[PDB]
């Protein structure tokens, strides 16, 4: 049967601070070989914002890219998913509501799990619109990835927010009932409260990566029948460029030579935009799929595509969307062209003095930026925005 109501990504963008370090001067500062960076981690410029930038003025940018006056009308759900919070009680969509002057009859809230953040937040949107058809949420990931100035994983940093609009006949993705889900209890990647940087355990996190998408995808192939052949790309969250590699690589070694190439060839065209921004943690996945949808020319309508979303801690799930006929003519292209090309190239000293500052807001301020939504002062640790 066809005709069924369908439910998905009607609209999706994503935004990133105006600066950023190139690897190659990142990899002299550090003494340290530029193509270490640029391909054996596989970033090659890092998106690195101010303290007068935080993940509403992220969400906020990204979100208005998107949203339309009818868009605003129909919203009751707005939903941050993050692992940068700026405050332990109140959450961040509340000010995104505000902010994208959304009705006022509507639920707002945060939800909180590393890198799949988001991710529950898209599903959970998903089975909203089943049930409420005439209505829509907005559902954004926004973070600030850093690790330290000389740390391991510095060179795979980033900063922005990925937004995305869930409908009923959505524009672009139209997703599919067949979700497998996975929790393991597993300290790979965690943030006590008081520590502004990660504790992190690369190798066990490596290892928890590669073996979750392992365990989802063959539990999913096993309930569905379907295998790689069955899906013309795959979107995975990931740490950094290369180590997503090596988890699809560790799986799909039992294809065809063609069948290798064909899906290699999708996850290139699904990291463009993240060579050029970093990890996104919670939108890493999704700015995947903004990047695989844009730079790829040869995706139609129809076509199935797999999305792995992860979660340090740590919870997976694999779910598949399909690309909705007339899509093409609803991506953001120019525009993230545009926002990628106009940003600042910062020195080491630049770099490093943007990245040790930090916002007390026990200190009533005033903070000066060009950007819409920033930072526009401190009083009495509550932040006011432009608007
Ligand atoms: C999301 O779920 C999670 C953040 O919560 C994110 O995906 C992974 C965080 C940890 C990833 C590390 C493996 C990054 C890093 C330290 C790598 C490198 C290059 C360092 C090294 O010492 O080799």
């Amino acid at each position: 049967s066809t005709g069924s109501m369908t439910i998905g990504i009607d609209k999706i963008s994503f935004f990133v601070p105006p600066y950023y370090i190139d690897m190659t001067a990142l990899a002299e500062a550090r003494n340290v070989d530029p193509g270490k960076f640029h391909i054996g981690i596989g970033q090659d410029q890092m998106a690195v914002n101010p303290i007068s930038q935080d993940i509403v003025t992220f969400a906020a940018n990204a979100a208005e890219a998107i949203l339309t006056k009818e868009d605003k009308e129909a919203i009751d759900m707005v939903i941050v998913g993050t692992e940068s919070s700026i405050d332990e009680s109140k959450a961040a969509a509340v000010v995104l509501h505000r902010l994208m002057g959304i009705q006022p009859f509507a639920r707002s809230f945060e939800i909180k799990e590393a890198c799949y953040g988001a991710t529950a937040g898209l599903q959970l949107a998903k089975n909203h619109v089943a049930l409420h058809p005439d209505k829509k949420v907005l559902v954004v990931a926004a973070d600030i990835a850093k690790y330290g100035l000389n740390s391991g994983g510095e060179p795979t940093q980033g900063a922005g927010a990925v937004a995305m609009l869930v409908s009923s006949e959505p524009r672009i993705l139209a997703l599919k009932e067949d979700n497998v889900m996975l929790t393991q209890d597993i300290y790979d990647f965690w943030r006590p409260t008081g520590h502004p940087y990660p504790m992190v355990d690369g190798p066990l996190s490596n290892e928890t990566y590669i073996q979750s998408f392992a365990q989802v995808w063959d539990e999913h192939k096993k309930r569905t029948g379907l295998d790689f052949a069955d899906y013309d790309a795959l979107a995975f969250h990931i740490p950094y460029t290369k180590m997503g590699k090596k988890a699809l690589l560790a799986k799909i070694s039992d294809q065809t030579e063609a069948e290798q190439e064909r899906i290699l060839a999708r996850y290139e065209e699904s990291i463009i935009y993240s060579r050029r921004v970093g990890n996104l943690y919670t939108g890493s996945l999704y700015l995947g799929l903004i990047s695989l949808l844009e730079n790829a020319t040869t995706l139609t309508a129809g076509n199935q595509i797999g999305l792995f979303s992860y979660g340090s801690g740590a919870v997976a799930e694999f779910f598949t969307g399909e690309l909705v006929a007339g899509y093409q003519n609803h991506l953001q292209k120019e525009t993230h062209l545009a926002l990628l090309d106009n940003r600042t190239e910062l020195s080491i000293a630049e770099y490093e003095a943007m990245f040790a500052e930090t916002l007390d807001t026990d200190i009533d301020q005033t903070l000066e930026d060009e950007l819409k939504y920033s930072i526009s002062a401190i009083n009495n640790t509550v932040r006011s925005y432009r608007n």
